[PDB]
């Protein structure tokens, strides 16, 4: 029994080609706003910012440990290497790494935090310790990437993730330091420019992760601090059925269009 809101998540999914999936918390009531918040979706990139966060969480107990440095070897360059590529045979802390990760989307950094954790597993680990129950990530990069249709490797439920990333960010799966920094990392992220952040008030703070892959997919994950009003979370994934088909950023500012609608 759909809202209006729903109905225009549906109409913008029919015009687009692809499937949607939207997930919003209103932090104010605890309502949510889904659509097809329980299908399973390829993260892509967004899956840095659990990577990130499990970092962050192992920080806690070594206090030094953002400050390790980590060897960059021309063996460890992957397919979009922005920073990286400037310190092989060098260095990247694992704040460095962090940075570069979620604020470049930046390959061989993630690639970098999964090893840290001991390889993808330990990326879900991290998930199952603060109760998500549905993130997977099964590969490094790139093939984390590959969004094969009905594959369920590297994949969350908008629901999942809106919930974890609400947890990570405003509650207190990490501590508060740790938090603060993954929000500051977040708030500063590059690449999200034509996704979430171009349909909503521009009045508005934004931090975001947005997740790119083949199958068109084209995803973005933000918190959001709106105009006099209590933080959001929202989730917008999207993917479409040709392997070959081209990035759509402009569904997701579509979705977060009609989302911050009344709010």
């Amino acid at each position: 029994q759909t809202s209006a809101v729903q109905q225009k998540l549906a109409a913008l999914e029919k015009s687009s080609g692809g499937r949607l999936g939207v997930a919003l918390i209103d932090t104010a009531d605890n309502t949510q706003v889904l659509y097809r918040g329980d299908e399973r979706f390829p993260m892509c990139g967004t899956s840095k910012v659990m990577a990130a966060a499990a970092v962050l969480k192992q920080s806690e107990t070594q206090k030094q440990l953002l400050n390790q440095p980590v060897e960059i070897k021309p063996a460890d360059l992957v397919n979009y290497n922005p920073i990286a590529e400037k310190h092989v045979n060098g260095t990247m802390t694992l704040a460095e790494l962090s940075a570069a990760a979620l604020q470049y989307s930046d390959n061989t950094a993630m690639n970098k935090l999964i090893a840290q954790l001991g390889g993808p597993g330990g990326v879900t680990a991290f998930a199952r310790a603060i109760g998500d129950e549905t993130f997977r990530l099964d590969r490094t990069e790139p093939t984390l990437n590959t969004a094969i249709p009905g594959d369920p490797r590297d994949t969350t439920t908008p629901r999942a993730m809106a919930q974890t990333l609400r947890q990570l960010t405003l509650g207190h799966a990490l501590g508060e330091t740790q938090r603060a920094q993954l929000v500051t990392w977040l708030k500063g992220n590059t690449t999200g420019a034509a996704s979430i952040r171009a349909g909503l008030p521009t009045s508005w703070t934004v931090g975001d992760k947005t997740g790119a892959g083949d199958y068109g997919t084209t995803n973005d994950i933000a918190v959001i601090w709106p105009q006099g009003r209590a933080p959001l979370v929202l989730v917008t994934y999207f993917t479409q059925p040709q392997q070959n088909a081209e990035s759509r950023a402009d569904v997701l500012a579509s979705a977060a269009r009609i989302i911050a609608e009344g709010l």
